[PDB]
């Protein structure tokens, strides 16, 4: 019924939420890594916070697989759901990149990177297709 | 009853989706900052992101009255209302701190301030909030 789309919003919605927070965390990191290079550094460490980017990632393949596996109405949209993928990848594959760099000391090819562009190619998905199904709520009636 | 369920959530969602952009933003801004002051500088500036955290700090301040203007359902917890808006109005007030901080050069303590804690608190909230009208959606 109904439900199916509200369980496959949710899931993407999670996915959405922890590649934010892996975002920011590793640019907590960033501010850390460059506070150590003056001797100014306090409270969080690099290390603690690249640990926590690296956990948030791994929970957000594992919130997209549950995503992915989730059964699709036929109604929905296929070029929609690959549209979807294929900008999640980027995203996901850019921060995971920025792991790298900042372990490396990369920090102004890190900071350089346009993260922003793919995430917001990605939210642009998101928010059409959470239109789609909206509108399947709509007609659902 | 059931789409004045769907609307609440969404318009809370936004909230937080735009409170996690607001915070990261201002993270972005403190590494250009410190690339400043170490004549490193390049990217995104200062100012650049200082106007972009101001904006989305606005959109959440938006997206908030919006669900808040919404109609509560009965069956809904009016004290879980008031704890989801206890820990929006800390983890709020706590990045528009932020944006005083950075703007006056305070480093230390705008790194220092929990934020983790305010945002952990807010999501716990919403998290809670969601499960249960994800089971309210159930009974109907
Ligand atoms: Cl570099
Ligand atoms: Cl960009
Ligand atoms: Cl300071
Ligand atoms: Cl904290
Ligand atoms: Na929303
Ligand atoms: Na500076
Ligand atoms: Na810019
Ligand atoms: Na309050």
């Amino acid at each position: 019924v109904l439900q199916t789309i509200r369980q496959q919003q949710s899931a993407l919605n999670a996915t959405w939420v922890e590649l934010l927070q892996t975002r920011n965390t590793l640019n907590r990191a960033g501010i850390r890594w460059m506070m150590d290079q003056s001797n100014i550094g306090s409270g969080a460490t690099v290390a603690e916070l690249m640990q926590g980017a690296t956990n948030t990632l791994k929970l957000t393949e594992k919130n997209w697989e549950q995503y992915e596996a989730l059964p699709r109405d036929p109604r929905q949209s296929e070029a929609a759901f690959l549209e979807i993928k294929r900008t999640y990848d980027i995203y996901h594959g850019a921060l995971a990149e920025l792991i790298q760099l900042l372990g490396a000391g990369k920090i102004n090819e890190f900071f350089d990177q346009p993260t922003q562009s793919y995430q917001d190619a990605f939210e642009k998905q998101y928010m059409a297709y959470m239109q789609q199904n909206d509108r399947l709520y709509d007609i659902a009636v």
